[PDB]
């Protein structure tokens, strides 16, 4: 049950099972006793979704805070996404009387800098609860849902699925959520769907969630971040019990080296995707392996990442980013990760004066670590010197290239290397500085 709450400034958690109501008729219990709240999740799409559902189920229409859109109604309840409490500039003063910390099991980098956030700064702001919800807390093992049966795939049916087979009979009719490992898997099987007749359709950033329609038969192939929370009235989800995590590797060569694999699923993730069915109403869940992975600590990686965005998308100086982390790992109960803060925020403190032209499209282009990808760029267009490769990566020194010759000044390694390296660089020496004392 929902945590009370006194005068006095509390953190709290809320751990319960996938489409109980830790979203929805948690924070509508709150409001009814008269507070003002605020519920951050990781997805745009299920914030979207919140204000349309509590709308016409409970009696309320939230406000709606996304990057692109915000929707004031005035109501006592705000659903946001991270990413836009964070680029508004954290906690509003005075705003709320409690904020939810929704799914906070999600290790991506937004959100653990959106949560060290509220850690570091909800007191201040004026608010009397913080809660922490999930239904997947630190440790946990998945169990039986009651509204889902589970079901193994086989090699009976038509369609490949990651070393099984998916049965068209059982994703001809109704609405079906099925999850791949990357974006190119997603076209590939909504692809052949497509060909056999289906009505699939991908989804994964980038994409707009009108894609999906609301209702009506459809086959949605989609990756995890936008489907975080997500309610998309699915009789059923098809999972390649599989993910792609990131790590990084200090291969000393010049210096780390930031790389992605492919590996099967932990807890956390068969039973969030799992739980995307079932949802008030009977589902079915269909998986290619059974077990699981334990659900420990989270990469290194992505604590760099975190500073990367700080500086890319946030304007927090490396320092800044350290408090809210510090927070972050400081309080009971969060995913944990290697104590490695006080590295990663010296190498970003000597990575100054980036070129504003390149950082911006980086940032425009979407790729993983906007910041260190620019830097790169900045040192070579300063040295006159070419990119580690001509990959799509390094396309914001095209114009250059004519004058780009010589080795490249490597700082790190974020993809294949292809022209001659070269590791006297200031800036090279000055992180292999930060790895060695
Ligand atoms: N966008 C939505 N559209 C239709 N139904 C929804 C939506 N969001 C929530 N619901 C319903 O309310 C229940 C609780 O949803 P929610 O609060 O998101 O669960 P959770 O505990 O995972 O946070 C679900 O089982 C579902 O039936
Ligand atoms: F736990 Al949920 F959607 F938030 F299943
Ligand atoms: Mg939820």
């Amino acid at each position: 049950s929902p945590p009370a709450v006194p005068q006095t400034f509390q953190v709290a958690h809320l751990h319960a099972p996938t489409g109980s109501g830790k979203s929805t008729k948690v924070p509508a219990a709150y409001a009814a006793q008269g507070y003002k709240v605020l519920v951050l999740n990781p997805s745009v799409a299920a914030t979207l979704g919140f204000g349309a559902y509590m709308s016409k189920a409970h009696g309320i229409d939230p406000n709606i805070r996304t990057g692109v859109r915000t929707i004031t109604t005035g109501a006592p309840i705000t659903y946001s996404t991270y990413g836009k409490f964070l680029a508004d500039g954290g906690c509003s003063g005075g705003a709320y009387d409690i904020i939810i910390c929704d799914e906070c099991h999600s290790t991506d980098s937004t959100t653990i800098l959106g949560i060290g956030t509220v850690l570091d700064q909800a007191e201040t702001a004026g608010a009397r609860l913080v809660v922490l919800a999930t239904a997947t807390p630190p440790g946990s093992v998945t169990v039986p849902h009651p509204n889902i049966e589970e079901v193994a795939l086989s090699s009976t049916g038509e369609i490949p699925f990651y070393g099984k087979a998916i049965p068209i009979e059982t994703i001809k009719g109704g609405r079906h959520l099925i999850f791949c490992h990357s974006k190119k898997k997603c076209d590939e099987l909504a692809a052949k769907l497509s060909g056999l007749g289906l009505n699939a359709v991908a989804y994964y950033r980038g994409l707009d969630v009108s894609v999906i329609p609301t209702s009506g038969d459809v086959i949605v192939v989609a990756t995890d971040a936008l489907m975080t929370g997500f309610t998309g009235d699915f009789d059923s989800v098809i999972d390649c019990n599989t993910c792609v995590t990131q790590t990084v590797d200090f291969s000393l060569d010049p210096t780390f080296t930031i790389e992605t694999t492919t590996v099967p699923q932990d807890a956390v993730s068969r039973s969030q995707r799992r739980g995307r069915t079932g949802r008030g109403r009977m589902g079915i869940y269909r998986f290619v392996t059974p077990g699981e992975r334990p659900s420990g600590m989270f990469d290194s990686s992505v604590l760099c990442e975190c500073y990367d965005a700080g500086c890319a998308w946030y304007e927090l100086t490396p320092a800044e980013t350290s408090v809210r982390l510090r927070a972050y790992l400081n309080t009971p109960g969060l995913p944990v990760c290697q104590d490695h803060l006080e590295f990663w925020e010296s190498v970003f403190t000597g990575l100054t004066h980036i070129d504003a032209h390149f950082l911006s499209q980086t940032k425009q282009a979407g790729d993983n670590f906007p910041y260190l990808v620019a830097y790169q760029a900045t040192v070579c267009a300063r040295a006159q010197a070419p990119p580690p490769s001509w990959d799509q990566m390094w396309k914001c020194l095209i114009r250059l290239k004519p004058t780009l010759h010589g080795p490249t000044p490597l700082l790190y390694r974020l993809g294949a290397v292809q022209n001659e390296v070269t590791t006297t660089h200031p800036i090279t020496k000055y992180i292999m500085a930060c790895m060695s004392a």
